């Protein structure tokens, strides 16, 4: 559980975290994901924080 694929997925495009509900993402890093039931709504972990991210500026398992 840290690859680049398998419970892993990839940033496409940075983002911008303008609001305690947002989340700021950087393009070419990791984010773990820690629970997944939507296609359109994903919900990762950063720094023992929960946040809404853009799961179509994403990729996960290549």
């Amino acid at each position: 559980m840290d690859e680049t694929g398998k419970e892993l997925v990839l940033a496409l495009y940075d983002y911008q975290e303008k609001s305690p509900r947002e989340v700021t993402m950087k393009k070419g890093d990791i984010l773990t994901l820690l629970n997944s039931t939507n296609k359109d709504w994903w919900k990762v972990e950063v720094n023992d924080r929960q946040g809404f991210v853009p799961a179509a500026y994403v990729k996960k398992l290549d």
